[PDB]
C-alpha cells in the first residue's frame, strides 16, 4: 500500500510539520514524503531506527519515497527544522520490538515533545 506525509511550513499543530505526523503501515508498505512546502527533507533520526533498518536522508526539495522493510518504529525528522520540532513517527507492522527504546532516545524538547505526541497517538 502506498501512503503520503506531507511537508509544511505550518499546520494544525504549528510551524513546521509533517502531516501526518504519526502512521501506521505495514511492513513493504511505501510512503512519499511531499515537499508541499519548500525548504523541507526527511532523515532518520538517531537511535530511532529498528535493527535490521538502514538510516536514510533525502534531498532538500525532493520528492522522497521510501519502501519500509524492517519492522519497527522509525522515527523522522526535517534535518534543517529538527530543533524547531519537525518530526514524525512511521510504525511498521504490529507490536513494534524497539518502541520502548524508542522513547528513551534524545531530542531537543520542540521535537520530544512531538514525537512524544506522535508516539501515544500509535497506542503509546
Ligand atoms: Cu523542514
Amino acid at each position: 500500500a502506498d501512503f503520503e506525509v506531507h511537508m509544511l511550513n505550518k499546520g494544525k499543530d504549528g510551524a513546521m510539520v509533517f502531516e501526518p505526523a504519526s502512521l501506521k503501515v505495514a511492513p513493504g508498505d511505501t510512503v512519499t514524503f511531499i515537499p508541499t512546502d519548500k525548504g523541507h527533507n526527511v532523515e532518520t533520526i538517531k537511535g530511532m531506527i529498528p535493527d535490521g533498518a538502514e538510516a536514510f536522508k533525502s534531498k532538500i526539495n525532493e520528492n522522497y519515497k521510501v519502501t519500509f522493510t524492517a519492522p519497527g518504529v522509525y522515527g523522522v525528522k526535517c534535518t534543517p527544522h529538527y530543533g524547531m520540532g519537525m518530526v514524525g513517527v512511521v510504525q511498521v507492522g504490529d507490536a513494534p520490538a524497539n518502541l520502548e527504546a524508542v522513547k528513551g532516545a534524545k531530542n531537543p524538547k520542540k521535537a520530544q515533545e512531538r514525537l512524544d505526541a506522535a508516539l501515544a497517538a500509535l497506542g503509546n
